[PDB]
């Protein structure tokens, strides 16, 4: 199913409006998707909404496109740190734009939005990943409330008699419990604000993983040129559950006109989801064929194939895009440039094999040889 | 395939009797093993009973539910390290009921009964483990014997005139191996006892490996409630082999009207086995639906999936089961208890997310919330 | 080894070199207690505009920012330039820093720092010299790739080369490589930019030359430990920050409200290298057998080591008290007495009536009375 | 160091402390033998219905039951109480033990012993301090959670505490904190519970939090190699109980038969601490210089190290010579000179001829003679 | 520590043993040096038809076959013997060596050497007796297998046990355990073969038991690191022979063409020690103090132990320059100061204009001249 002979500008084919903000479902069906092994949300939170919590059988990346807020993520087994003598919880992470948050599979995972403006979330499960068990498709577990599909919440897949038994409630509470009369689905609205627990021994190990980082603030940039823009790579060496997840991520903001230049994805596919601007992608694969030759604007996703070859050149009013990659320590391999495949060759090697002169192999190894990755012709 | 809407307590569909016991199958092909990816077998071995040397293209775990006697397994390049000068052979393992054994595929095991009542064996292959590349089903070879299905043992097809050359043995011994007129089955009666040499380097290392833990010892409980019943969990974090193996199993004894929390497995599917007592299980799964609702005896099997939610109440017998998980250190989330995902919710997240009061945020998460995962209502 | 240590106190650097941008004081390597714990400590403070020559030292370490913001560049060698700009300069990726930042440099590698705010930038750092990566003494050795430094003055390396060698390395002229070796140099480590420092800054080396050296501890929005009454911690260690897991070592943030404690606790696994980085607190430390080893406040500016499975003891006085703690190994742990996680709690009543002689109801108020409690005990 | 050896010697305790229902015999750790194999060797007896109060170690360890059964508690920070009991009590899991069992306690965890059978119980413990789990010094510091023993006496971690803040620290009153630093406690660190002690007994939390501590190496039906007119050996080590990949620390249960031998023999990558727990045997050690560093009987209660690489030979009395032995690194390995594993087997026969100045003959009988025969030759 | 050293200074063996068919000649490792990096080296020459008699050593070590070829055996121990022949011999697989070879050897294993060729063989090994595999005094302890050697003259082990246990042992009679004490043997730890030595030669046992022991960098096919006319580098570490993960040791050959450099370095987390094969050399070395501590040539049979972290220099004289490094680390990395990988290269040039005082037309040809080129520096 890998062998698809065309790629297109993808979008959501499927929203579900909540109370508090709405879902858009890309499709996970599609060929290139399939071909991929993984499944994409958006999400937008409207102030004050709450996304429920739940939990899938795929683990995770989400990028903050937009907005702030705090995620709760359960940690079974791991005791509370968060507490006040009133409430106790897990402790609770703060994030905002430009962030990458990752949920491993099975854990309970909730959303607020405690900002001014909506937040926009794009999430990629790797359906595929070993931790997956189940089929291939992203299964959503809901623990509360409901959600349009429908989707009921597994406590209500329990007769309320043991429901009562198992918490220790009265059979009333129980039934509450199961969200029958609920239609407010899975982002609902905290009407006068969500207060939780905030600032302002091996619990110390396992139980503290980092599971954010921020890749969006520009200082942060592992390649960069001033005139061309720069690129942020987030994998197991910034953030260490990733070695478990299978994913990596990565920032790209070309300026005015630049390049990234032509390279393959060595070890994992690339699913790139446009932010802002625009800019003209060229996808090559095995045969010599154009696959993709489009250009991509905010808000459009595009699946790039492990090993297709791949080039970008940004509009005169810049481009940035977020992609996810199906490997830890996700590595492309460059064409041309200061770390190429044929910067690598000897010369002979690319006279015999372009049928080119001394000088037209040199020029064609040395005219970029001395640039990383991004361009500005 | 795992999207089956249905569960039921199974029973093995297939016996076959030989000369001293009889071995009982599930049906591999059930939908509900083929989204566990495994195959199980209960053998029963009667005194002096010999269970044919063979060695199977899946990795297994064994629970013996009754009776004792003796084990081998051949470790390829290891010495003999039981000798006397007159035999040599590879070390013996001594078992009793409550013991679980693990048996690497690729490796010759072969099982003898020298106790007084029969020993019942049940065994859950992971055929879809990744040291399997054949395919996805349970394929055993014979080193001996011939099994009703029919299947003879590997040395029938060698020509003996080779399997002569190859034994430095007369065609007629050569021809003794093939076992062409044995219709025992692959448990043979030993008449007359069976007589191993049985107490009363780099061998250290490798060729030393613990192959079997037991597990039914009530003192090895690792949760235990005196009025609930306890909980013994075994991964490699007891037993060092399971993290090649890749399953973990678990001994639960709950008392009279005990109840397991209700909680999903986080990393792998459940092979439940109900070695005694009666209780009802309750499984829901990612729409909310039961998917199961029913009494377990002694004899059954159900298998629980990947992130399904679910319950147990024991009867007024008490209940006991054991459960085998296709993964090393299987985990599970409590849904409420000690360590659980709404005892590690915000009270206010549980507020919205259940539209309840404070006071009933609170009595969900607090009521069970100082109790660990066996309840007594 | 020292750590047969009768009393512990609180330490400040005993010696201090001005520079012409800044200042580094030492505190002294040889004390008992710095021998106990292996480690060497200094503190810095490099005035706007003060750049930290390029140097390596045979220890890894953790530099914890109390003050300031600036630049910092750590050169992996092998890895490519990745920071260029085409018309003029290429160099590797440089490392913007702020307060509470703790960054991590492994031994061999040089690193420079630039403050490039108006406010000085206060650095304390911790080099792990009993680190297995050291194979040389048990002491600091700084390798100044260029300047000098009053230790006596301590040269650059390619002062020790010979000057036509040293040119036909370089491949210049003697006149270039006698100044390599900054024979008249008055400046020391910390020089002044009278200019500004301009840099860029907004395959294989997506994994290794992409480590990430730097993480910030001081934010509050990133406790592990909160009590709104109490206070708050935030860890530091290879679940973090992978990096750790060869540096070997491990920090914690903890800051104190009004009155607040923290539970009475012992260091599992590591040492404790404790600095005071504002308010006031009464620190109390017992040893093996049960005598007072340090009974005593802490102030800003002042650092206690806390050996190794010693049991501690902290309250803030009125004004709070905030510290930073860096620990002698990845994943540092500790065990507290009392609370939900604790030592006390997880043993049975009845063992703990016969080992103090406690009726039933005294051992279970020793028991429950904090055991829903984090470390973080409310006053 | 202190491995140049001229002679070895068994060993036997050096101070006896008695306890209330017990006594704790001390080796001597500063003993060349112990200070060569880096270890501290205590052997402790519990009288029925004897406690030993709640202690941690900066050293990891290894625990054989000589004799006796009873309770062991290991509290695991962090990890949560998972007896309990509703209606009263509860606390972490409790290890019941009985002999042959090993018991292996992580440095710096609370660790607590009670003997519930009529026989008393009999303990030998190796502390491994030269482990880099201890970063103090290299002798075993013990510190008391509870109690008082005389090393000179002792006190538990609580009475370095001023009773103040152990008050506040603990939410409760002056009388009670006071008794938990248990100031005139005489019985020290093993006490009678003249009313038997009654404890509970039959995600993340089942993983590290339910490692196995214990294994039992003394049952016959456990050998790993076995002759019946030789004897026995059961080994221990990271391949059948995970946390000694941790701990770093094997060992091993050799019982031989009338008149049997283990082969000669070197360890390889470890120490090995022997102790004799019944029978009497000969021993003989040679080292690297040829010399007999040892030529002795051994009998119950006797310690012998053999230091690594040094060659060693056993031989049983007409009674049978039964012993464990604790060795200094996980997944130690011994080589053996002849047998069908040994470095003899091996080498080219001409290379054996020309080594020893042997006919083929001569070679062969060496080479061959016990080639079929594993570690235990039979008389 | 002694890495507090004033002065380096080129070593040559200091006492030489003469046996019946080869010298051995042993650098001294009191030497400062040799203690600072934590290593003895020995130099052997084995004659043609010499065998190198069994021993184990407490040291893991790394042979660097200088001249010759020849047949090595290394026992595993509790591996099968899988060189047969029926009809007679059965032994462990023999490792057939040649000039360049580098053969790596665990601590505790069984070793031998025969020279089949007619050209002697000369060896040099250095043998980490810092290692953790250690667990005796950090000094090379050597344990005979068979024969006698001058140390004064150290006995084979055998000669430890007495003669009735052994014949018990071994299953033979006292005449023959009398020859294997081997007492009155004069011929040392290098025997001649008179006859030639003729041995066979053309499960699990494929996995750890088939490891391989022995790796050619001398080839100059195997280059890493290749100039035409400055010289080449080849290095050796766990990326090419996965034992060198356990022998925690790496290796390097370099051949520098006449009056080519080596770029200025530093070994960052590694001793490096140094054999000079032949031609001649100056070789630079600079402290942490900007002193130069060793200025002078190297020949042929020479060695140097540059410090970890110590910056060094190296230029062929007219005739080239050949060497051979053994570092003490698993994947040791060394840091280049100019260069295509180098330190400067990877700064801004404000920062070295500011580092060193300079114009940015001197940052830049500082930074530039050499920015192209690998770590030999073409003349």
């Amino acid at each position: 199913e890998c062998r698809i002979e065309r790629l297109n500008a993808l979008e959501p084919t499927r929203t579900v409006r909540s109370e508090a903000g709405v879902t858009d479902y890309f499709d996970e069906d599609n060929e290139q998707f399939r071909c991929a092994g993984v499944s994409t949300i958006r999400r937008v939170i409207e102030p004050r909404g709450l996304l429920l919590p739940s939990m899938s059988n795929a683990p995770r990346l989400v990028y903050i496109v937009q907005g702030r807020g705090i995620v709760g993520l359960v940690m079974p087994g791991c005791p509370e740190t968060f507490q006040s003598f009133r409430d106790e919880h897990q402790k609770v992470y703060q994030f905002q734009e430009g962030d990458v948050l990752a949920v491993p599979n099975g854990f309970a995972y909730w959303c607020y939005n405690n900002g001014e403006n909506p937040v926009v979330a794009i999430t990629v499960l790797d359906t595929s990943n070993d931790a997956n068990q189940l089929d291939r498709s992203h299964r959503q577990f809901l623990l509360a409330g409901r959600q349009e599909q429908i989707k009921e919440n597994i406590l209500r897949g329990f007769s309320t008699e043991l429901l009562a038994a198992a918490f220790g409630v009265n059979m009333e509470l129980a039934r509450k419990l199961q969200c029958r009369d609920d239609t407010r689905g899975e982002i609902v609205r905290a009407e006068n604000g969500l207060q939780v627990l905030r600032p302002s021994g091996f619990e110390e190990t396992y139980c503290s993983m980092k599971i954010k980082q921020n890749i969006g603030d520009p200082r942060r940039a592992d390649v960069f040129n001033p005139r061309g823009g720069r690129i942020t790579t987030l994998n197991s060496e910034k953030l260490p559950i990733l070695r478990f997840i299978q994913m990596s991520a990565e920032r790209v903001v070309l300026y005015r006109n630049a390049m990234v230049s032509p390279h393959w994805n060595i070890n994992a596919h690339s699913i790139m989801y446009c932010t802002g601007g625009r800019g003209r992608v060229e996808v090559a694969d095995d045969r010599g064929e154009t696959v993709f030759d489009g250009e991509l604007r905010q808000g459009q996703l595009l699946i790039v194939p492990q090993n297709f070859a791949m080039l970008e050149r940004a509009g005169s009013e810049g481009f940035q895009l977020v992609s996810i990659k199906t490997s830890d320590r996700a590595m492309v391999s460059t064409i041309v440039g200061k770390t190429s495949a044929l910067r690598g060759m000897p010369v002979e090697v690319l006279m015999n094999s372009y049928r080119l002169s001394r000088d037209e192999a040199r020029r064609v190894k040395l005219t970029r040889g001395d640039e990383v990755a991004i361009f500005t012709p």
